[PDB]
């Protein structure tokens, strides 16, 4: 019966970040991470990997190289959560108790919920930037595109980084004009939602881009079946239930339906929908006071992005400490998240907003414009910030920079 003071489930973005932070509060010997995967990935890179601008190798590092020093990695898989006995079970038939539990198991990918997938990925002309086993196929399909439909999908489930399914689309259309095939290309975005983005300031910006480059996007249209050998795709019309259409594709990028992790779906910590039932502001579990959640696995009503994980860590950091002093949490999480919408091989519309779906930009200029500066930040600066700052516990969002940037524009204006 092993036991730790701070037990963190998941060794991904939120898990490694919280373990680094908790390594400073209690001892590094008082912290443990449960995670089966041997590679750790900065998944925001996979957008440009499938676009052909970066290598997949540079998006991953050995999990052992991102474990905070002195913290014991438990290379295993979480099997059961028993918060009424302050205990969890792992797939190595082990039972480890905690004093506080931090749940950071991310989101789950459900390619199987589409009929032809994952079987159809063995065939050419299809890929997905969301799985490491398929993001490289997206770039290959992009090069070997010669003539036909370029179709990009968005599922009928909650997703992580809701902008990614269209980023690859704009980069693909940009690649077609660059290589002389836009005249031979028919770009289509069949999304399950009824708007191109959740905040109008950037949805207006994307709408101008869609109309300028002659892109077709069909709202309330969900992919349900892939026929990879025949190069066909089946879409359900969510606005007219029962109405389906079969469309032949030359390149298909599917965004898989997603769900809470399987172990969390029925677990006693779960929402009615399967997400970790935390509080909007403290990120502390609503029923079990010694349980906390962060990232895609929880029911925080904001976009499940890595930027949100950074902002949540600083809030969660203070929440656990004020709890460890038996006081009451005061600092609230504003719902901050960012979605670096890559519109081309040198442009990014960096969207930033809060719980109220209202803009909250870090920089003094207008970020709803395609800007090269923001592309350089996302492409070259942020990967450095992720490995060396965030995962070390020295990054919790740009809030302290939004302050001085808007204090600097006080001297000016
Ligand atoms: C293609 C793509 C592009 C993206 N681009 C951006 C972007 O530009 N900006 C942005 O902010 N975000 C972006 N994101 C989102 C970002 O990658 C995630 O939101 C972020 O990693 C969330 O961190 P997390 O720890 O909650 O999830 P993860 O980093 O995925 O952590 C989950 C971890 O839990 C582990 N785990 C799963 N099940 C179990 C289990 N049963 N037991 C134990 N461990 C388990 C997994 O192995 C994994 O290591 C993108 C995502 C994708 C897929």
């Amino acid at each position: 019966m092993n036991h730790y003071e701070v037990l963190v489930l998941g060794g991904g973005s939120g898990g490694i970040t919280m373990a680094a932070r908790m390594k400073r509060k209690v001892g590094a010997e008082n912290v443990a991470i449960v995670e089966p995967s041997e590679r750790h990935f900065y998944q925001p890179i996979w957008t440009l990997v499938g676009a052909g601008a970066k290598q997949l190798s540079s998006s991953g590092r050995p999990t052992a190289s991102v474990i905070p020093s002195g913290v014991e990695w438990i290379k295993a898989r979480v099997t059961e959560l028993n918060p009424d006995k302050n205990c969890i079970h792992t797939d190595d038939d082990e039972k480890i108790s905690y004093r506080y539990l931090i749940i950071a198991l991310g989101i789950q990918l459900d390619y199987e919920k589409i009929k032809g997938l994952p079987e159809g990925f063995a065939h050419p002309k299809i890929g997905s930037n969301y799985s490491v086993k398929t993001v490289e196929k997206t770039w290959k399909a992009l090069q070997d595109f010669k003539e036909g439909n370029a179709i990009f999908t968005f599922p009928n489930t909650p997703v992580k980084c809701a902008g990614a399914p269209q980023k690859i689309m704009y980069l693909s259309e940009a690649y077609f004009r660059k290589t002389g095939k836009r005249s031979k290309a028919n770009i289509i975005f069949n999304t399950s939602l009824g708007a191109i983005f959740g905040v109008k300031k950037y949805a207006d910006a994307l709408q101008e881009i869609i109309q300028e480059r002659n892109l077709t996007v069909n709202y309330k249209k969900n992919l349900i079946e892939v026929r990879a050998d025949k190069q066909e795709a089946v879409f359900e019309n969510l606005d007219k239930p029962g109405e389906t259409q079969v469309i032949s594709y030359e390149m298909l990028h599917v965004t898989p339906p997603m769900s809470p992790p399987d172990v969390l779906k029925t677990s006693p910590v779960a929402d009615a929908a399967g997400w970790v039932d935390v509080d909007k502001e403290t990120l502390q579990h609503r029923r079990y006071p010694n349980v906390f959640g962060i990232g895609d696995c929880t029911n925080l009503p904001t976009s499940k992005t890595a930027a949100a994980v950074a902002a949540q860590s600083g809030i969660l950091d203070r929440t656990i400490s004020v709890i460890m002093k038996n006081q009451t949490p005061t600092k609230k999480y504003d719902g901050y998240t960012s979605c670096p919408l890559v519109t081309g091989y040198n442009r990014v519309i960096l969207a930033e907003f809060d719980y109220k779906a209202e803009p909250l930009e870090t920089f003094p200029f207008d970020q709803s414009k395609e800007r090269l500066s923001m592309y350089l930040m996302k492409a070259d600066l942020m990967p450095f910030l992720y490995w060396n700052m965030m995962l070390r516990g020295y990054w919790g969002g740009p809030a302290f920079l939004r302050k001085l940037f808007h204090l600097g524009m006080s001297l000016e204006h």
